[PDB]
């Protein structure tokens, strides 16, 4: 298949707050999203690090390796620093069959920040722009020679969150970088997913279709309240739910007009006792198959 179709972990158990679903352990994530019908999922914290153990959790379930995050410090190292640090990722991507590789600039990141109010997110100078697509563009040229595509995921809390933000990592970016559109950070982050998607579709390698909950977004605006306290709120949601805000189909229509291949991947960080990940990650696969067949990526 052309269109693959993932999940990620931290429906399950959170990567920046632990406690969030910290008692639902790897083989219950593994088993009920194989139960779904996931075809495969991303790296989460809980996930074994060698190539041999990650693949003794992941072939008996038939699930995929999709890809992993790697977080970059380009802002306060050097390029070869991180070209260093980087590199055991790809080797584990490689050996696994993946194709991509998420990274996102964290070094000033806030999302973690339980105590940071959104708001207190960095921005980067504009003067240090250029120099920072360099080093993007720099590591993903050096994915890009060992068969990984890098895909660069624009984030709440961090310098890239904003949709000008995403245009001008664009700019001083090309030809290997990629962009990871992510629906719910965009829409999050006040952009436009549709308008993104038309600007910078032929860049995107990768696709989280995250929803939002609109009455809480506005509540973590209104309350000036961190990252975290929005997603224990319920920020996110999947595809589908009715109490969401992202429209899926016309972002899937662009990618279908311009041949997109590759993963769309359920993410939605929730709290798990409340949101069950169960129930929210079925509706998420359901809905998001559904828009995809409508808007004539999937056949
Ligand atoms: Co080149
Ligand atoms: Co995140
Ligand atoms: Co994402």
């Amino acid at each position: 298949h052309m269109i693959l179709y993932g999940t990620n972990p931290i429906a399950w158990s959170n990567d920046d707050d632990r406690s969030l679903g910290a008692h639902i352990t790897l083989d219950q994530c593994l088993d009920e999203a194989a139960k779904i019908g996931f075809d495969g999922i991303e790296k989460g914290h809980k996930f074994p690090q060698e190539a041999a153990a990650l693949k003794a959790v992941l072939e008996p379930r038939g699930l995929r390796y999709v890809s992993g995050w790697h977080s970059l410090n380009l802002l306060v190292n050097s390029v070869e620093e991180e070209k260093a640090a980087m590199q055991p990722a790809l080797d584990l991507l490689k050996a696994m069959g993946s194709k991509v590789i998420i990274v996102c600039e964290t070094s000033n990141a806030i999302h973690g920040d339980n105590d940071k109010p959104l708001q207190e997110r960095p921005v980067l100078e504009d003067a240090r722009w250029e120099a920072f697509g360099l080093g993007v563009e720099a590591l993903a040229a050096h994915a890009a020679a060992q068969g990984i595509t890098l895909v660069y995921h624009h984030h709440m809390g961090t310098i890239v969150e904003t949709e000008d933000e995403i245009d001008r990592l664009m700019r001083f970016t090309g030809p290997h970088t990629r962009l990871l559109l992510d629906t719910g950070h965009c829409l999050f982050g006040r952009g436009n997913p549709e308008r993104v998607a038309q600007k910078h579709i032929a860049r995107v390698g990768h696709i989280h279709a995250k929803n939002i909950r609109r009455d809480i977004v506005q509540d973590v605006r209104d309350q000036n309240l961190s990252f975290l306290e929005g997603v224990r709120r319920g920020v996110f949601t999947v595809p589908g739910d009715t109490e969401g805000s992202v429209d899926f189909v016309p972002v899937l229509k662009i990618a279908a007009e311009h041949g997109y291949q590759g993963w769309l991947v359920i993410e939605a960080e929730q709290d798990p006792d409340v949101r069950n990940p169960f129930e929210y990650q079925s509706l998420g696969l359901k809905s998001l198959k559904a828009f995809a067949r409508e808007a004539g990526l999937d056949k």
